[PDB]
């Protein structure tokens, strides 16, 4: 969504 959107770009 936004935050876990932004989950995928903190784990790679």
């Amino acid at each position: 969504d936004k935050n876990p959107f932004k989950e995928l770009k903190g784990g790679c």
